């Protein structure tokens, strides 16, 4: 069983260290946040959250980092060394680079003025990574809501909640121009955009996202507060300004029917929506992980201990 005070005797520190490397890296990136709270959402739905992500290739088994939702896309893997070492140097050989991972995504969230809560602990680190099995678990943004409510239950969160609340994670961070073009120019070989997006919003996404333009160019995925961790996604959604297809669908899919009422709920509260967050997120963070003594306590964590 996952407990928060895993670490409060041999390592209880490790919070700090992790605070103190984030805030550090947020002066010269201030999207660190963001992408670390995103890699542990990568790590936790492939195998669980086992660090399996923070692996490098070798020639016995494919790195995730290639996987189509992590190519080009993942980011903040330097930062995670950095604190790892920090902590080994703190506490050697004594916290799993899949501990560290979720502690570095709860404190990003609360840097980021979200929620402050202990996260369960005690979560070991695997012995390969799982290249397929990521291009079949990540969600894509183009999934439909019945194909994300899929996605989620395949790997064991059940809930509406779980998927309206984590989703709030795009109250931050930014998105490619790739992943909306079609809502853009061409939804469903329609020829036309997407009719749930604003018409207002549309033409500014366009300006940023002309046809065939960079396809890499960055947009913020919350236009009301880019780096901020609040509900003010949910108030994007109904109002049609949701950024990507999955964010919208929330609210407009014909299947919204009981994803509309917690969209809703989380944008007329910060306290509703910050606590539904916090139980999503520690129920995605005890997605089977690996306990006691199966797998290590790798100490780089881009390699399995020899
Ligand atoms: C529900 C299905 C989801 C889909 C389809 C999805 C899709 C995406 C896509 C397309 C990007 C842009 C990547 C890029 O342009 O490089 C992204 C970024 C991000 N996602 Fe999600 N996501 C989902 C769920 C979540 C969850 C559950 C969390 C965390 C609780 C999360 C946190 C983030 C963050 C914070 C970023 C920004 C990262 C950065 O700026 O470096 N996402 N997501
Ligand atoms: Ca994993
Ligand atoms: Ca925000």
């Amino acid at each position: 069983q996952l407990t928060p005070t895993f670490y409060d005797n041999s390592c209880p520190n490790v919070s700090n260290i992790v605070r103190d490397t984030i805030v550090n890296e947020l002066r010269s990136d201030p999207r660190i946040a963001a992408s670390i709270l995103r890699l542990h959402f990568h790590d936790c739905f492939v195998n669980g959250c086992d660090a399996s992500i923070l692996l490098d290739n070798t020639t016995s088994f494919r790195t995730e980092k290639d996987a189509f939702g992590n190519a080009n896309s993942a980011r903040g893997f330097p930062v995670i060394d950095r604190m790892k070492a920090a902590v080994e140097s703190a506490c050697p050989r004594t916290v799993s680079c899949a501990d560290l991972l979720t502690i570095a995504a709860q404190q990003s969230v609360t840097l980021a003025g979200g929620p402050s809560w202990r996260v369960p602990l005690g979560r070991r680190d695997s012995l390969q990574a799982f290249l397929d099995l990521a291009n079949a678990n990540l969600p894509a943004p183009f999934f439909t809501l019945p194909q994300l409510k899929d996605s989620f239950r395949n790997v064991g969160l059940n809930r509406s909640s779980d998927l309206v609340a984590l989703s709030g994670g795009h109250t931050f961070g930014k998105n490619q121009c790739r992943f909306i073009m079609d809502r853009l120019y061409n939804f469903s070989n329609t020829g036309l955009p997407d009719p749930t997006l604003n018409t207002t919003y549309l033409q500014t996404l366009r300006g940023l996202c002309p046809l065939n333009g960079n396809l890499s160019a960055l947009v913020d995925f919350d236009l009301r507060t880019p780096t901020i961790f609040d509900n003010k996604y949910y108030v994007n959604l109904e109002e049609q300004k949701g950024l990507i297809q999955s964010d919208q669908e929330l609210f407009s899919s014909p299947n919204a029917t009981d994803t509309i009422p917690l969209v809703r709920s989380f944008a007329n509260s910060t306290q509703t929506f910050f606590n539904a967050f916090v139980e999503a997120m520690d129920r995605m963070g005890n997605i089977t992980p690996l306990t006691g003594t199966q797998g290590q306590i790798r100490l780089n964590c881009r390699v399995v201990n020899s």
